[PDB]
This record gives structure tokens, sequence and C-alpha cells, in this order.
């Protein structure tokens, strides 16, 4: 028996922190239940290098987001836009969730993300404490050695922003119009000052810098760990071996290995929900006051139409018996990161001075920059702010080795094995395409439902005039776009390094390996002779410019279709599947309800700046404020921070 | 309340024929779980040409071996030897398992394979009756529809079969030893008989022949139907709408949407199973007699390890609380088969006539040929018995429009749009490769287990000396050196078909379009020049052949060995992952308990001569004598057939 007044379903990255904070500042009992142990001895979690496998048994080398002992498994259906490829992305499955299986990284996310996409009570001068609160709590590091890579691309970017900032095109990608004039490009030389990225004010929308933040604390011994939600909220000292809570927080109950299946459910009114453990048996606890939904993006929706909530003729089709409230845009809206590759080789006889200090230790897990970059000063799909507000596109990381899939590094030529070539990535932030979520089967909760995610998909014409249909065909392409862009943003920063790496004491080359390089040229000259209406040429049919020129960029652009499709790489950050609005209101209530919340990032709005972990944890630290109806965790000093056992 | 003496989990290919004629011939309680309704009104599923999406909607076309409400979704662990691919291949999802979404083919099996691969009790004159038995049940059909291509074909086939009966090496891929001198190829010209490939007396293991038998039946209207396990078995004239049955089977019990977790399991005997319902509540079964496991290969080990057989240091690793017996050998030795692509070109003005009288129609379902083959003259990994018996190794299909994956049509140029391309397939029907299953979670079946399946692997040298490491390099390298064989026994039949079509009123042209006909020569050339060592030359490091033309058979070899890797398809024939031997006695009773068999294709010790239907099937009926204790089914009079509803 385990009446409880709140229960949360989860323990994520929002799960932690509410339960914790919601324990410490109240005296209702608090019920967790996770579904997954502690991975509090296992080396392969509390090392960082363990991302990289380096405690992996010889015969079965994989990584911790494709074992199923450690991860959900979900695959998604058949990619149109991708050759038809099924792509599985993973949710973390333990204490701490995804950030016990993560890369590590603290991007925080823009101020005008938050000012200009997400509604009234969200603005970023409303959040921004939370976001302190988060990164206080963690207390991330810096790269503890230096490159002169970084140095050589510092002084690039520094000099073509300088011609940026001239010319009077108001919508470059490395105009920062909270600065002014003067570029927003680190300096690079001795005792130079760090430009923080994550800083508190918000200034930082374009920014160059040459570390990032990553979640790792050293220990006294030397040693370094990882340091995640599951770490800092619930660890010994906090709660017993037992799953009770001690002193302070004795009002707190944690269940580990418990599968939650559904919410029974009187009325409108939610009482009860029930789980499954280990053992195999089926066990019901009681609510007093409020549920909690934390359970990732993917798996948050189907929980909610196993229970009843959802579209009422589909959920009958399958097979629901109870159903509760009719609300048809449930797992809808679903967003994502994508990150396209290219590559570069350094050409020269000593080249290993160059590319030297580069290997990948805990403090950077091997990125070494290198920005986050603006719009492309030909990109069609532009907010109408985007004159008078500066927006996040573009973030710019680069790594030493090869990143492309081992069939590409294959039909490429590349391999990883040689010493002269290195990776950069242009993750795209405003990713365009959606998807969505349901559920096909109303037994238990399944590994697989059904996900519908297209990408890169392609545009048929009609007889209607092709006056009127152009602004179709936009939309349809925006993201091709915005790889291709992403391409050629790269590429003319490969020549201010020529010209940087010459006049600061190397004799070495650098060429676009991956893509090939005459089909960049070829792109960049297309790109320059044709102006803002190059992207017409993606469809020849409707052009009527029947040039051979004119053939030869519309074959040139259908070539370089294909890298992005299968050179690139799918980032786990999904997001939106009940954002605010469409599921829940601004007080992250679920419509048709009146004691049930959802606090993951699946209540997001509009996907953050960068890596999605601290929007997460921000989500859930304004919910524990939400729901005892004062500020107690926006007003915490901020000297204090959970121990650390 | 449930109690029964006799319980049957999953109804498959095997658990459909077991319930049936297990309660026809008896007076015990049959209770039948499945986790899945009846399909019988769905057109998707009745309709044969359902299968390549006749009834999709426009917004969600995806087959349904791709939908997780039709299909258990596995994804195996990342290929070490195919670039690290996940591939999902799938499990039926409802009364009558995977033959209410598969392809509708009836290969038998050759005798060989059962006579000497099969433990005693299991030989070929033991089974016969049994697969007689299925076949009469379902009565399938063969081709409706005459085409010249299969007579152009079967004339090669002849023709080169002519000079391999001459020239006195034993084992070629077109000499069959149970027929003597003269080919054994199918007569074409009119009134022909015709040569049936599932004859009673297993006198054909290697012939060529012009139709298939796929099961399907012709309505009175002139509509054709699926006809499958769950069609002929369970249909509304033996079991009530409700699940129960009807006068000779009243003593029968069909539960239709129960997914079943483990088995409750007093002392080393079994006494009760649970089960999941739509409802979201736990029920128990009461057991008086037996449990039979029917759950398809992937998911028999599955719930075996989640009730308490398996390994115990393992299973107590990931938390299963009730052990019973210690066999490390559940879930070992997965088989399956592996189909590569090739295809083929016509150059001529007028060859809209030599194409014509391909188009899929449901009695054959593109499938227009063309025989079982043997063993190649050169390969090294043979039976010792291949002198004296034939054995089947190629499976070879003839189809229209091109067969490879979306990806490959775009790199190789070749699209589907045009008219004068076909494929051909030579599928390996004894694959060497051998995988396994684990769990990961101990709480509820889940969709995804650890599944491990590693095929094109490489051979990497040490220092020991070349005269002994050779053989380790042949067995490392059987499944690379099978699927370069198959495609030069495709290749050398091309020509042949130039000579036949010529004669035979062609003014025609066919090529090997893919892969490349040059890299296909100069395998050719290599065979011929090098003889039976010509596979040395896979590892170039051991050879010590410098000379250039050595090293262009190397590097032709090496570039070859990238086409079965991603050109090709591995199919659903999972098999043996609970063997006899291994993990059951010859009773199909699970060791080291005394009331729990399992009967499903999992039980199987080495996989069929084709399609792996026919022998589930069997495997259930021979279950049912078994079971009773005398042969009622091996003596039904074969005019005794269940009707049609
Ligand atoms: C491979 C990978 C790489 C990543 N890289 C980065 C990176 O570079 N930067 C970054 O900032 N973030 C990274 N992340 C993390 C990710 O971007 C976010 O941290 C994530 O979205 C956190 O969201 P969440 O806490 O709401 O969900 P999760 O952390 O996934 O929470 C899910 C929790 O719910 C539980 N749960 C789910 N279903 C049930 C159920 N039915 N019953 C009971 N419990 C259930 C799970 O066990 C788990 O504890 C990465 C994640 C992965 C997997
Ligand atoms: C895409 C595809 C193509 C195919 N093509 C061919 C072909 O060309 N030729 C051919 O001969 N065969 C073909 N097949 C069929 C296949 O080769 C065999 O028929 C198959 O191995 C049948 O084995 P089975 O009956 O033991 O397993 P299945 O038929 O898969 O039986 C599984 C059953 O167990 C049930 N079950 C599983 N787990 C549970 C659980 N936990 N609780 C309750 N019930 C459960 C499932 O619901 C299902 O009813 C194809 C199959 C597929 C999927």
């Amino acid at each position: 028996n385990l009446e409880a007044d709140i229960v949360i379903i989860g323990a994520g990255a929002a799960g932690c922190v509410l339960a914790y904070y919601l324990t410490k500042f109240s005296d209702l009992k608090i019920i967790l239940l996770e579904a997954g142990h502690t991975h509090f001895n296992d080396p392969v979690v509390t090392d960082p290098m363990g991302f990289f496998g380096k405690y992996n048994p010889p015969n079965e080398n994989i990584r911790m987001s494709q074992n199923p002992s450690y991860a959900w498994q979900p695959a998604l259906e058949p990619d149109t836009g991708a050759y038809s490829m099924r792509n599985v992305v993973a949710h973390g499955l333990a204490v701490g969730g995804s950030t016990a299986i993560n890369q590590l990284n603290y991007i925080v996310g823009g101020r005008t993300v938050f000012d200009n996409d997400w509604p009234t009570g969200w603005k970023y001068d409303d959040i921004k404490k939370y976001f302190r609160r988060v990164l206080a709590d963690i207390s991330p590091i810096r790269d503890g050695t230096k490159v002169n890579l970084t140095n050589t691309i510092l002084e690039s970017m520094r000099v073509l922003a300088d011609q940026q900032v001239s010319s009077g095109v108001p919508v470059d990608f490395l105009i920062n119009k909270a600065t002014g004039g003067l570029p927003n490009i680190e300096q690079t030389y001795q005792g130079a000052p760090i430009v923080n990225l994550n800083d508190y004010e918000g200034i930082n929308s374009v920014c160059g810098f040459k570390s990032y933040y990553v979640g790792v604390n050293q220990l006294s011994d030397g040693s370094y760990i990882r340091k995640y939600a599951g770490n800092t909220y619930l660890n010994s000292y906090y709660v017993d071996s037992n799953g009770f809570g001690i002193g302070k927080f004795s009002n707190l109950r944690v269940i580990s290995d418990a599968v939650v299946d559904r919410i029974h459910f009187e009325g409108q009114r939610a009482v009860s929900v029930t789980y499954i453990d280990k053992k195999g048996n089926l066990h019901s606890v009681k609510v007093h006051k409020e549920v909690e939904i934390c359970s990732g993006s993917f798996f948050t929706p189907t929980i909610l139409q196993r229970s009843g909530i959802g579209d009422f003729s589909y959920l009958s089709s399958i097979g629901v018996p109870d159903l509760v409230y009719n609300n048809p845009l449930v797992g809808q809206g679903l967003r994502n990161h994508y990150s396209p590759i290219t590559q570069v080789s350094v050409t020269g006889p000593d080249a290993a001075a160059f590319l030297s200090n580069t290997a990948a230790g805990p403090t950077n897990m091997s990125f070494r920059g290198a920005g986050m970059l603006g719009y492309h000063k030909l990109e069609p799909n532009k907010p109408s702010n985007a004159g008078s507000v500066t927006y996040r596109k573009y973030e710019l990381l680069v790594t030493g080795g090869v990143a492309i899939s081992a069939d590409q590094q294959y039909l490429s030529g590349i391999s990883s094995s040689t010493g002269n070539y290195f990776a950069l990535i242009a993750d795209d932030i405003r990713f365009a395409p959606v998807g969505y979520i349901k559920i096909g089967t109303p037994n238990f909760p399944r590994d697989t439902p059904k996900i519908f995610f297209n990408t890169f998909v392609n545009y048929t014409p009609t007889t209607d005039p092709a006056d009127q249909q152009w602004p179709v065909a936009q939309k349809t392409l925006a993201p091709l776009i915005s790889a291709l862009l992403g391409y050629d943003a790269i590429y003319q920063i490969v020549q201010q390094m020529k010209v940087v790496a010459v006049n600061a004491g190397f004799n070495v080359t650098l060429q676009m390996a991956y893509p090939p390089n005459d089909l960049l040229v070829e792109l960049h000259n297309g790109l320059n002779t044709y102006g803002i209406n190059w992207w017409h040429y993606f469809v020849p049919s409707l052009v009527n410019d029947d040039t051979p020129a004119g053939k030869l960029f519309a074959s040139t652009l259908s070539k370089l279709s294909y890298y992005p499709r299968s050179g690139a790489h799918l980032d786990s950050h999904q997001s939106c599947s009940c954002s605010i609005g469409g599921t829940v209101d601004t007080e992250l209530k679920v419509i048709g309800v009146e004691n049930v919340r959802v606090t993951d990032l699946s209540a997001a709005p509009h996907p953050p700046g960068g890596n999605t972990w601290c929007t997460a944890a921000m989500i859930g630290a304004r919910a524990t404020d939400l729901i005892l109806g004062k500020p107690l965790v926006a007003n915490l000093p901020p000297e204090d921070v959970p121990v650390f056992t």
C-alpha cells in the first residue's frame, strides 16, 4: 500500500529536480516511479570516457544508447525523405534518465527563442533564474587543454566577420545586434578573457568561443566523474539504499524497477496509478493530489493515450475501452535537431604540429568549438523579426578524426586510420520538419510505438502557374535549403583558415574533402551568380532556364542533395510532443482534467537554441514552484547547492 | 477463472494446428493465448495483393511487417559485418501469426536435410506424412499465366546442365543424383508435364521448374483470398465470436488479446501462467498437465528466460529473482537465410514482347521460377557426404522490375521507371552465421531484446605460419565465398540465355547491369585461372603473390565484397533458438522440467531447404501426436480437410 498525494512517473532530467526540490520545501508525501535501478557503481556510467566504450566487453562492443538494458529503443517508421531508412533513437532507462548516457553538454539556449516563440509567462526574463539554478547545481567546467587549430579558426572567423559587419546587409551569420559594430569573437592571444556562451543576461546570441561547458567534476584523487541529474539529486546522501528519504527528505519514496502502465482515473479526476515490478506482479498506488508525467518526449503521449486522453476515434479503433477526453492534438508537433557532417584534409609534410593537442579528454569530449551562427544571407525562410533581432540557426562543432558513417567511409575512400583529416559539423537548431507519435496496442508500454518523422522530402510540381506555386515549394524545401547553406557557410571558412595559417607560422593547405571539392565550388559560384532566387533550381521543370549553365547548376544541386540524407546524423533531442497550448496550458496542466500535469521536455513549445538538457531541468524547476504555489526555488541563494556523495 | 490442462502460448503457424487437432482428437480442455485479434474482415490481410500495399492510406504507406499494430518489431544489435547496420525483422501479431503477413510460399525442404542434419526419430521417412498433412490442409495453387522468359531460362539451364552431367566432376550445381544422367529440368513446349518441387518421395532435390505453390484459394465470385493457419484452423465455423468452441471442438477456449508474461512454476513443475489484457489487469490461469510455447523464434527464449530457465549468472545479474534450471544454451544458435540481388538489362528496340506477361498476380506474386541449385564446383565448405548425396544450397528467383534498395537505386543510376530491367536472386539456404538472443529487463515482454547476428565479417591475420592458419579463414569467410559463388552461378546463365533467345525468335541482348559487368567478368576469369584456391586472395597479406595480376584479383575481390553487405536483403526466416538437443530432447520437452514443451520453429535443429512455413506447421503436427500418445494425425485420410468459412 503506497498512498501519496504527489506521484511522479519517470526520473529523468526533470523528474529528479522536481522530486528533490518538491520534498525539500514541503511536507507532502512524494512518490517517484522510475523503472530502472541506480548505476552509481557502474564504471561505464560514472567515468566520462565510458561514453566512448572504454569498458565494453570485446564481443559486445555497443554503446549505451544501443544497449537495451540501458535504454528504451524506439525505431521510427521509414523516412520517406531519406531513402526510407528507419532510425533507432533512444531514451535513458535509469535514475537520471537520458542524462546517464548523454554527451554532457550545457547549451542553455538563446534569449531570443524564449522571447519570441514561447507564450507569455515563459519569456526569457521569467525563466533565467531557473537556468541559473540548474547551472549552479551542476557547476560544469571548461576545456583543460589549448590547441592552435582553435586559434586559426577564431582568427578566420573574426576576419570575415569584419567584412560582414560592413557592407550594410542586415542578416549575415556573424552579426550580433546586442554588441554593435565590433565582432563578437573571442580574443586569441595570451591571457585572453573567455566569452561565456551561457551568460546570465543572454547577450551572446551569436558568438565564437574556444570551449564548451561539459558536466563533469574532478575528484581529489585526480579522476573525473559524470555529473548528471541522478548523481546530484538522488544520491546515497539524500535517499537510503531502500529508497526511503533521510531527515529533511523523509517525506519521499523512490521505487526502483517499476514500469508504469496507465492512470486509473475516476470521473475526470486522477485517483490511482498501476505499475509492474521485476517480480511480475501488478501494484496500484493511490493518489490524493497530483500526478506528474516526466516520461520523456516519446513515451509521455503514449501513457496519456493509453490512459484515455487523445483521439477517441483512433483509440476506439485500436481497442481502448475507457475514454476520458477527446484531444486530437496529443502526440503532435514532434521536433528534433539534425547534424550533417563535412570533413577537411590538411596537405603538407609536417601537419602533425598543426593537429596536435586534439585527443578527447573528459573535460571537452572532443569538442573544440567553435561558435553559434545566425541566418545565412540567402535563406528565404526567415522570421519577420530577423532584421531587428538575432536568431540562432547553426551550432558549429569541430572534432578530430572522421565522423561519417562506416559505409560512407568506404565509399568516399577516406579512412579513420590516416592522420591528416578532421571533421566540422553545422548542426541545424531551427530544424523545420514535424512528426507525430501514436500507439499501436492498448495492453502495456511498448518499446516501439508508431513514430512518423520525414525530413528531406522533394516537391512534385503541378499544372498551377509557376508564379503562384513557388511559396509552397519554399516551405517544402526549407530543410534542404538550410543544409546546403550550412555547407556553404563551412566552405567559406577554410580559405580564411588558409590565410590565417599562412600568417601564423604554418605551411599547410586546407580543402574540403567530403563532400567533393568541385561539387562545392560549383555551389559557391551558383550562389553568387544566381542571387536570392538560387533555390528555384531545385525543381528544374519550373525555372524554364534551359541554358546549359542552368542545367549544370540543377545537376549540381541534385547531386548535392544526396549527402545530407545519408552522410549525417539525427540527434537525440526529441521534444514538443505535448507542448504548451497544444496539450497543456501555461500552468503545465492537461486540458480536460484537474489534477495531472506534464513537466518534461515534451512540454516545450519550441526547441531551445542548442542542446536540450538545461531546458528540461528548467521546466521541472518551474513546475516545483507552480505546484507549491509560491516561489521557493526561484529565490534560493546560489551558494546553496546539493552536496555530493 | 480459467483452469485447463493444456495451455498454448501463441497462435502462430504451429499453435493453430496444435490447438485445432489437439481438441478434435481428445476431451482435455485446451486454452490458446495469443495477444492479437482476428483480421478476418481486414481487406489488407484477406486480399493477397494487399501484401503490396493496395489498401494503404496515402499518408502512412508502410507494409504490414513495418506496422507496429500488425507485428512485433525486433531490431538487432549493430552488424559488425555489414557496416554496423541494425535491421528490424518482424513477427506476426494476430491469429495465424507470421502467416498473416507473409509472402505465401510453400517450399517443403529437401529430403537430404532431414536425413543428414536432424536427429534420429526426425529423419525424412518419419515426417513426410505430416508434410503431406499440412499441404493437403492448405491446397496451394500454381501460376495461372505463362511467360516466354521462363522458356528461355529453362532451355539455358538444361543446355549447361548437359555439359555439367558430362565432364565427370561430381558436385556441380545442376547435378541431381536421384535421377541419373538425364537433366532434372522441366520440359518446355506444349502440354509439358509439371515437375513438382514439393513431391512426396523427395526425389527432386535439385530441379528447375516454372512455378511455385502459393497459398491462396479462388472463390466462386472470382476473387482470390489468403489461405493461412488462422484462416483454416480457427475460423468462425470452428470457434464462436466469443472464443468458445463449437460441438466437436467445445473443449477449446481462445483468448484474443492476452500478452503472456511468464510461467509461475512450483518446484520444477509448471502450475500457472499469467497474462495482461487490454483492460490493463493481470490474470492467472491454472495448469493441470502441459504448457506449450509456440511464441516464435525471437520470443520463445525470452519467455523461457524470464520464467527462470537459462543462464543463472546473467539472469541474476539483470535481476531475475526466481531461478529454476541452469541451461546456458537457451537462445543460442539462431539461424536465418539471406538473399543478395543481381539485376539484368535487356538491350533492343522491341524488348517489350520479351518481358511481357510478368506482372504480379495473386497466383504467383511476381515469382516466375526458376529452380533449386546445389553446391558450386569451387566451394571449399562442403559436407563430406556431398559426393554421394545432393544438398540444396541456392534457391533461384526471377522477378520483374528492380529489387535493390532505394539508396542503391540512386547510386547505381538504374531506376524502377524504365522498362528493360529485371531481377534475379540466389537465396542462400545453408547460410553459415550464428547469432543469439538475451533479455535486458525482467519486467514484461519487451519488443526489443538483445539480438546478435553478424554476417559478413573479415579475417585479420596473425604471425602464425600461413600453412596452418588457412583453415580458420575458410570458416570465417564461408558466407562471403558462398555469396560470390552465387554471383558467378547467376552470371554464367545469361550467355546461355543469349544463345537461347537468339534461337527462340528474339533479337535481344542480356548483360548483368548490377553489379557492374566488368567486375563480374574479372571474377569469372580469376576463378577459372586460379582454381580451387581462388579464395586465398581475400586476404592479400598471406598469398605472397605480389605480381600485378594477383593485385588486380585481390582488388576485384575487395570491391565485390561491398555488394552483398548493402545491396541485399535479410530474410524473415528465423529459427533454431531452442533447437533439439540444445534446449529440448527428441520429445520436444524442455530439459530440467517435466511438463513444458516448445513446438514452434524455434525447435528446429537445422533450417529447412527453403521457406520455413511448412516446417513449423509440421513440428506442431507432430507435437499433437507426441502429446496425445498415439498417432491420430499421421493416419488421417487425405480427403478429410478442415472446411472453410
Ligand atoms: C544519445 C544521447 C545523446 C545526448 N546528447 C546530449 C547532448 O549532447 N547535450 C544535451 O544537453 N543533452 C543530450 N542528451 C540528452 C537529451 O538531449 C535530453 O537530456 C533529454 O531530452 C532529457 O529529457 P527528459 O528528462 O524529459 O527525458 P528522459 O531523461 O529521457 O526521461 C525519461 C525517464 O522516464 C522513464 N520512463 C519512461 N517511460 C516510463 C514508463 N512507462 N514507466 C516508468 N518510467 C518510465 C525512463 O526510465 C527515464 O528515467 C542526449 C541524450 C541521448 C540519449
Ligand atoms: C515479412 C515476412 C515474410 C515471410 N515470407 C515467407 C515466405 O516467403 N515463405 C514462407 O514459407 N514463410 C514466410 N514467412 C513466415 C515465416 O518464414 C514462418 O512462417 C515463421 O517462422 C512461422 O513460425 P512460427 O509460427 O513458429 O512463429 P509465428 O508465426 O511468428 O508465431 C508467433 C505468435 O506468437 C505470438 N506471441 C509472441 N509473443 C507472445 C507473447 N509474449 N504472448 C502472447 N503471444 C505471443 C504472436 O502474437 C504470434 O501469434 C514470412 C514472414 C514474414 C514476417
